C-alpha cells in the first residue's frame, strides 16, 4: 500500500503525517487522494500541504487554475514553507497566474535554496537555472544557469537538472517557456557531458 507508513498518524489527525501521505499519493499518481490528505493538513495550517495543493492546481499547464495556485502558494509561504516559495516562484513566472514578477520569483527561490545541502535547494536551484536559461528575465545567461543546475544535480544526480531543463525546453510550459529545440539540445548536451546517459539518448533522438 502506498504511504502505509503515514496512514495511522494521518487518520489520528497528525498534520505532518497527512502531508507526507498526500505527497506519497502524488508520486503514486492518485491526485484525488493526494488532494484529500493535503486539504486535511492545510486545514491545520500546514504550509507544505498548501504548497502541494498549489502544485496540484498547475500540474497540467493546459488545464490549470494558476490564479488559485497563486493564492495557495502565498498562504504556504506565509505559513513558513520553502516548498511554498518554490511553487509561488513557478506561478509568478507564468502569465496565466496573474501579472508576472520574475524578480520576486528569483528572491523566493534564493531563500528556498539558502540551505544548499537541503531538499528544498534541489527544486529551487532547478527553477533558478531555468529562469536564467529561458530569457524571460533579460538576456539568457546560460553560464549562470549552468551553475544553478550543477548545484541542483550535485544534491540529486549529476546531469539531472540539466536534463530536466532540456526536456522543459523541448515540451514547453504554457505561459512560461515556449518550446525551443535549440535550447533543448543545448541543455541535453550539457546533461550528457555531465554524465547523465538519458541526456545523451534524448540529444541523439532530437538531433536525428
Amino acid at each position: 500500500e502506498p504511504g502505509s507508513q503515514y496512514q495511522q498518524q494521518a487518520e489520528a489527525g497528525d498534520r505532518r503525517a497527512q502531508y507526507y501521505l498526500a505527497d506519497t499519493w502524488v508520486s503514486s499518481g492518485d491526485y484525488q487522494k493526494a488532494e484529500y490528505w493535503a486539504q486535511k493538513a492545510a486545514a491545520q495550517g500546514d504550509g507544505d500541504a498548501l504548497a502541494l495543493l498549489a502544485q496540484l492546481k498547475i500540474r497540467n499547464p493546459q488545464q490549470a487554475d494558476y490564479p488559485q495556485a497563486r493564492q495557495l502558494a502565498e498562504k504556504a509561504v506565509e505559513a513558513g514553507s520553502k516548498s511554498g516559495e518554490i511553487v509561488l516562484a513557478r506561478v509568478l513566472v507564468n502569465r496565466q497566474a496573474g501579472a508576472t514578477d520574475v524578480a520576486h520569483a528569483i528572491t523566493l527561490l534564493q531563500d528556498a535554496a539558502r540551505d544548499s545541502e537541503s531538499d528544498a535547494a534541489v527544486d529551487a536551484q532547478m527553477l533558478l537555472g531555468l529562469i536564467y536559461a529561458s530569457g524571460v528575465h533579460g538576456p539568457e545567461d546560460d553560464v549562470k544557469a549552468s551553475e544553478y543546475f550543477k548545484g541542483s544535480s550535485s544534491l540529486s544526480r549529476t546531469g539531472y537538472a540539466e536534463y530536466w531543463a532540456g526536456m522543459m525546453f523541448q515540451q514547453g510550459e504554457k505561459g512560461f517557456i515556449e518550446p525551443n529545440k535549440q535550447k533543448a539540445l543545448h541543455w541535453l548536451n550539457v546533461s550528457c557531458l555531465e554524465g547523465f546517459d538519458t541526456g545523451c539518448e534524448e540529444f541523439d533522438r532530437i538531433s536525428k
